[PDB]
């Protein structure tokens, strides 16, 4: 029994080893650097912060992954959506499951309008999962972001409650 | 012997396991979305406002559920009534009990001239509840909150303190 | 014509509004705020952003206010309020800027629902709201309490769909 | 042709004049000594306080003197009543319409459901114009305030809402 | 053997479950709503308030209840009396005990020149006690507080040094 | 005849008047509702903010709009453009010379990799200016933006250092 | 004549009182103090119950200070201080000071007893202070230093019962 | 082998339990009344005020009382001295030996040219130890310090460091 | 099984031990005297300083040393390295990894354009392992700094990015 | 002519010549900084024994600004940076200037050291250090970037040693 | 005609032009860089500081100069002393009668019992003037300060209240 | 094995009981009364005091005293040196040792010019310490301090860096 659980405190340690993993902030297009410090300080920063909902993903035992909800716009109704999962618990398929549950989060909760996602070219899995789902590849930013050394491009993609609700 | 009680900085962990089920704040028209910390800072925020009165339903051994009165408005003199009570607990009768009460104690301790509440027109087992307490409707508010990804109709009900002495 | 950003320079003449018994009463709201209280509320809802006050103000002068308050973002709804000064009245300001208003609320702040409080008592008002799309949805008996009386209040509203009718 | 208005801060000045006189604030068994600093402090203290309402009771021309609703209880809805008319402007009734203007305010507006006032035993015309009011004794403190030497008695009257309906 | 002592924040919780009891707070004319956090948060707010004296009633074993000199004022030599003996512990005679306690501090140590109480009418034990203690009724202050869903009336009962030095 | 200059707090009070324009803030996706304490609170709070850099452009006599380069990211070397010339200098060519002016800053001084905007749809005139810059459509968010009653779709601009050095 | 409450805008004058060294000899206080210190002193003690200080001024412009300070209020006791600028010296202003302080401290502050120290050697104080009631209790022999030497000093003090009679 | 020590932020427990006790307080024409928490509140607040020198009296294995030297004037070169002993360690002779080493502190470190104290007239036995140690009476304040319901007269007795070195 | 990880602020004990010694400091040019409260001061300042990257160079089991990246210029895009690794873990190889792993961190992850270093003219050693690295020396910086009672020369060395690619 | 130490009201100036891209290509800076963050980081870095900065003025005027910075007391070094107003270009003030910061940083802080950094491309500047004692110690290429270009930077300086002879 | 004053806060301009002459203050040891915001906050940072004791001293029709009394030592009575006649105003003898009037204020009113100061070796003018008052030198503290290029010496004078009185 | 370790919060407790040591405070002119409290939060007012750097002597098994480098000042390069070896622990050779040690420090390490101390005219056994490791008795000042009833000489005491490095 899966749930995406709202993050705690608690759980940050997770999120720590999570977040200073150079393997899963590459594709994330992140910095491997993050002190428990760091992360705890920007917990408490961002508490009260409405343009964000940090989910935990959780199996019948352990947690899993992190989903998240960031950039809430409530004028535009749209939100960025990111999902990691821990490499121990790849292939389960928990990002499906995870990436489900933000989705109807953020359109049957949220009252969001149309969810996007930054995502590398050449990640053809994370994008394969994503057209899956129903995600449309709707730009190409060449050299955006810079990780291992180069400067790569990634799909902005993005998903419409219009084309959810059919 | 069921009792209610002053909301209190240890029982935030049940209210947290509580404020954070989808099926239970979905009746309130609420998010299932907080933090523990935040949930304690809302707590010490608003310790001193007068215009909440957050109780905990207890019975003999166990906590039950929770009763608020909020936006109580002393010149006006009316407050409006939110009870929950934990699903495992259902059809036990608290919340009969627990909305007794709460009615008691807006009347007859902050001398409150009228009660009310918003309820789902769907809930049709919290109306019946509701109405045999003496709440009447006073307005059928269509589209009025967005929960379960449907904009949901609300009757707001009401019950004066002349129609509760009779 | 036009509503403007309330601006800490005008809260004077929401002062000389708000301290107004007879202005106050549609709004069951006391008329007693000092220009301090004012000026301290001002800063404190300066970043609030479940309220936009707007300044309605014609060719020259001020002429009276407007707010959306109690923004939802989640339930896409918000009262609306609106006061013209006595002296400015039967001018018709009262109907641009409640029009000015409901198109700032469903055009720019997408909003899905617009709800006020009007008093039983108050026809003028509750003509102006209904030729405005506004249909009651209830009747709040003994609702408020102004000049020594408990007043009943329509709650009128409209929703954007019925608006784009 | 005389009003009451919301106290302001740059009343203040005239109010200062007011609590620095003995023979005005012996009637209201106050010290005679208050800094305009202080006075400006109090004011700034006690803007957002709602247990207190103070008025400047103004002619057709000029600023005459001040009432004021203080501890105001919004659970037994009962506020004390106090006024200050500048011995240059006494014999011209301005305390009864005063008086007047704030009874109906208190009762009117704040919703409250009597209003007390503590007088000295000695001050006979007070009481006279408080009881052409509609107030009635319901106690006599005796040595309950110290002044001009002496432990001095003081009446306390009060008046209903109902009674002032009639 | 009994004696007052200087309330403790170690104490609060006693007095927490003494300030949410209904039965006491509603002869109190109280509210019986005290979260123990904004019991602690008054405690550490009033530690120098120099206009209160909060002391615990105490035997040879356990606290039985508190006593309070409050509203101490230093120009009138005037302040209030109240007692608030648990129902387990009533019919000891320690509210007898406490209140000869606190008129002795009040007359020989903080040098009052008058002490007073607010009783309710209907409470005629309250009022033996006190009558046997030296205090009469000054004053019938007709539905001053609002308790129990009534307005109720309130004896102003008040003792003079010069009686207690006789 | 035109040049950049750093924002100053004294600009803010023109920044002000265009920041409360609807025709202005829809092509931007912005509200036009900001105080000018608002404005100045933000000034403050951002001054110094490196992710950001505000330019005033002016002509030979008089300020005649705003240049921005925000989200200033220091590790992929991106940031976005932004620009608005007041409505009664239009057509005499400030848009093209500014934004030529803060291409140059943006790589010659901030070492960027690469300048990025969002430009409305339906505004074929900011397209076509920043086309004439060497600027090339990267996507097109569709619904991405609400403004004037629609959900708006957005083309996603950008240059690199690369293409603007040929 | 007449007594006042310290204001803000008074310090000036006080200050320029306080930084003489023949006035503030009489007191056994040191001749320094900037008027920032003593601003900052004044917010400071603004809501000190423990002091209460008076201007004494005449029919035109200031012309001395007073101050109840050390006011115990279980005691009931105070000690008063009084300084006259000498330039309006010998017109009977101390005198008039002195009785309006005793009045007050009295009759206002409901005080059981008012003390003072006095300079041995301070004959035309001593007098004036015995003229209004008060005895001496004590002589505090090299009590305190000033001018180089150390001075004894008389502690006067007058009961409310001895000022009733 | 007795000594005296700087008082301690541990040592307030006993510090309170000599605070709290009426019979030992009237000596000192103190009130008996301390919370342990505004103890510490000026404990911590005069932690660095340099005109207070208090001191713990502890024998061979106990703390039996508490010797303070206050309101130390560095101008006239005097300062204050007060002595309490236990009661239970009362006839032990350490009150002496806590005066004794007071005097030699306050003469020969503090560089005091005098000292002194107020006892109770009635206190002959403090009188004779103060005497027996250099002490003379220099004046009797009449009605000074009000204790146990009376006005008590006190003896200002004083050492000077001339008198001391013979 | 050597790796670099986020400095912790558990980890500054170690760092402790690391910077209170004479010899390892003498190399870095630093002095040896540092508490750890004043250390835990300097990294809860520099927490979110993004001028700097503080590093632990741990192998398969302990804590073996620091490497750190500083005056990190993203305008310049270049920052100095500083490595230490503990003596007791010397001739292990432990330098050369550590070195390794900081230059590809700033490469290619920080986008930095070249890396530099300060290193004592005598210290041969680690002149010869940042040779081996790439770097080249651009200067030599005679009585650049003082330590053990010496003005030590310095070299300059440094390494662009360009020929680290090669 | 005379060196002078910052002051507040000196920032407008200081302003006006830290927003020029031409001034502050020299050395390296971008010429961007309202005078709020002016005034921010004089207010912040007020206290900051680090710094010591100076504006050099002529008989009349301002004419630039000098400033010891990154001093460190240990190893007894610091930088030096020196800009003068294009206006006032060849007038020889940059010279003096120079020469008083060495004598302020040798003479008054004892300092063992005095470093810069100067453009390689800059003639000039490396002539008038040259002249004044500064021998270049290094070659940091590609070190700064300005006007889209990685410029190499002489790492120039003098000894105290040196200057004393 | 030449008296001394307290420093205020409108004469900190006359010494601001003090502090930053390099000649005057080459003779305190001083640095002559002190901006007059620097010199404000170090006036209201020691306003209530004891230690010091800073007059102005002017003549018949201006502000000539400046004595200081610092490091005020209320347990060794010593406090050392500082002075600065502005150069303009040099040969009228303002430093011998400033000088004396600022030794008769430590010793007669600050109730010191040594006056100590440091003169630069050099400078035979102020030791001259310093002998003439009483003051002997006690030792010659060598290469203790550093100003015009070298580490000059300065002798330690002094002068005894006893020495003084006689 | 002996060593001077940089002075840490935890160490307080010793300098606690040392700084308390009338015998100690004595010979070093101090005041043997300071509170823990008092103590620690000079430690952490002082921590980042750059003027200042407080050892700890210890040998191999106990902390046996402590050593100071005090008014340290870096334009005159010169700083107060001063030790404190408990009683206990005194004639094992400690001082003598921690007095090399500091001396070291300041001339190799913080590149001091000069050292200095004070020291009683009557204690020789310092004095020869200090003149066999090469300090100079440069000044005599008479009655420089206050200790045990007696104003006491010092003599002024100094070493320079050239008369150590020969």
């Amino acid at each position: 029994a899966m749930k995406l659980r709202a993050l705690e405190y608690s759980d940050l340690l997770f999120v720590h080893e999570l977040n200073n993993e150079y393997s899963i902030m590459s594709y994330w297009f992140e910095e491997p650097y993050e002190s428990l410090t760091e992360l705890q300080h920007l917990f408490d920063k961002h508490l009260l912060d409405e343009s964000e909902r940090r989910f935990i993903v959780e199996d019948e035992n352990q947690v899993v992954g992190i989903v998240e909800l960031v950039e809430i716009n409530y004028i535009h109704r749209n939100c960025e959506i990111q999902i990691i999962i821990k490499p121990e618990f790849s292939g389960k398929g928990y990002a499906k499951f995870a990436f489900e549950k933000a989705i109807i989060y953020a359109f049957n909760i949220l009252n969001m309008h149309k969810i996007y996602l930054y995502v590398d070219a050449d990640n053809k899995k994370a994008i394969h999962i994503y057209e899956s789902q129903g995600f449309k590849t709707e730009g190409l930013l060449k050299e955006q972001f810079y990780t291992k050394g180069k400067y790569k491009d990634a799909y902005f993609m993005s998903l419409l409650k219009s084309e959810y609700i059919l």
